[PDB]
């Protein structure tokens, strides 16, 4: 009778079409074995709950009727997996909420899952951390900088950190940041992990309506699948019926970022909630993700952290050696590709196609912000995340002060908005103090009095 029980759905295979070889027909092929078939469902037979598991399961060799779809061969039914993921380990008991969500869930129902059911406050910033998905490592000089810098931007602003949530990617290094640093105001940080329901180790230990589910974080059963992270506060487990596959999380994460960007950041303030991307290691698929962010509808600025590994060093290596309009000086094109040959070993064709993807990223160089870790003076990633939202978007100078006014952060406004050259018009500074008085932003009233407001 609750809201989650009446609205959200789970998905399961009902129409077994195997991916295997028959001894003669329609059925086994290791031995008889009575188990070892492999549906496009992804599970096997005897896993399809009690019914839809029988003989005459779909020369022929399971072809021409294959046509597998999670749209045309899957059954919707209400969710049986919401509650609490009290983690057994790491003496501070970390409570975390979760739900099993369908991939076809409407993007506004997901928003009233977060803002109404889970009673989360509307964020003032959304940080989407992308990068590696293969348990990479970090230089400890880099890790103590990115840890201190990411968590500062989520406390000073009221921010949501969207990770993959699973402990075999960049969600671990966000989780290590939440451990090694401030746990006093970390109750105010919402770190949402949007993962598939086919990757998680102990899914069957998360089954049940509202409950405190005991859940491991260790003991590593050959690491064939992956496990949830301890230091995420909320999990959105995306189900598309299948088991052991990746991909259902991708559209539901991005359409969440669109609808939060559509929401209004404050009652007085008339702007959308800003969304920023963060790129730790990479992979060949992250270069497509960066290019996707730059070209949709007014774009998501990306923040690339060099030194952190594989593809983020490539986007920094291009950003260094190009023209402001994104033009290599016609003599470095083999010099670029041979670096891609070493990092991403595909060879001579797909590295060329990956170079054409990076050249499309360099047309919009005003939206990409590289962070040079410790060899810099423009340090403190906290600044570099927030200043990426001001430059590149081509907003008004009034609109940059007002965005920093909501964040209650004056160091961004005093050093970057109030710079020489900014042409303030008549009623912009006067209306900004009217917002600064009502919102009880005392340090902005001090800043605008020192800039010409009576």
């Amino acid at each position: 009778k609750s809201w989650i029980e009446s609205t959200l759905t789970k998905r399961e295979c009902v129409y077994i079409i195997p991916s295997s070889k028959d001894p003669h027909r329609c059925l086994p092929g290791c031995q008889i074995c009575q188990q070892l078939v492999r549906c496009f469902c992804g599970r096997l037979v005897k896993q399809h709950a009690c019914f839809t598991a029988s003989l005459a399961m779909k020369e022929h060799f399971n072809q021409a009727i294959e046509e597998w779809s999670v749209e045309k061969h899957t059954e919707q039914s209400p969710t049986d997996a919401y509650g609490v993921i009290n983690f057994q380990g790491g003496s501070h008991s970390y409570r975390a909420k979760y739900v099993r969500l369908s991939y076809d869930t409407k993007p506004e129902i997901i928003l009233q899952l977060l803002l109404k059911e889970w009673q989360m406050e509307l964020p003032k910033l959304v940080i989407s951390v992308h990068g590696g998905m293969q348990k990479f490592e970090l230089h400890p000089r880099i890790k103590q900088l990115l840890g201190k810098g990411l968590i500062k931007a989520a406390v000073t602003t009221g921010a949501w950190i969207l990770t993959g949530g699973v402990n075999t990617g960049v969600a671990k290094h966000v989780g290590d940041a939440l451990k090694e640093h401030a746990s006093r105001s970390s109750r105010k940080i919402c770190t949402i992990g949007i993962a598939p329901w086919g990757v998680i180790e102990n899914r069957n230990d998360l089954v049940g309506r509202d409950v405190v589910a005991p859940y491991q974080t260790l003991l590593n059963p050959l690491s064939k699948l992956n496990v949830l992270n301890n230091l995420h506060s909320h999990f959105i487990l995306v189900d598309d019926g299948t088991v052991g596959k990746y991909g259902a999380e991708v559209r539901l994460r991005r359409e969440l970022e669109k609808t939060i960007n559509q929401q209004r950041i404050h009652a007085r303030i008339g702007q959308g909630v800003p969304v920023v991307a963060l790129i730790f290691e990479g992979g060949p698929n992250v270069i497509l993700t960066v290019l996707e962010y730059l070209q949709e509808s007014p774009p998501v600025p990306v923040v690339v952290c060099e030194g952190t590994g594989r593809a983020a060093d490539l986007l920094a290596y291009i950003h260094k050696q190009t023209e402001e309009g994104g033009n290599l000086p016609d003599a470095a094109e083999p010099d670029i590709i041979s670096t891609i040959k070493k990092t991403f070993n595909f060879g001579q064709s797909e590295a060329v196609h990956l170079f054409q993807t990076m050249m499309e990223c360099m047309k919009k160089k005003e939206l990409i912000t590289v962070f040079h870790i410790g060899s810099e003076d423009h340090q403190d990633i906290d600044v570099a995340i927030l200043t990426a939202l001001l430059k590149g978007t081509n907003a008004s100078a009034f609109d940059q002060l007002i965005l920093t006014l909501a964040w209650d952060r004056v160091d961004i406004a005093k050093n970057h908005v109030f710079v020489y050259g900014q042409q303030w018009l008549v009623g912009s500074l006067e209306q900004a103090m009217l917002d600064a008085l009502v919102m009880d932003r005392v340090s902005f009233v001090k800043l605008l009095i020192e800039n010409g407001v009576s």
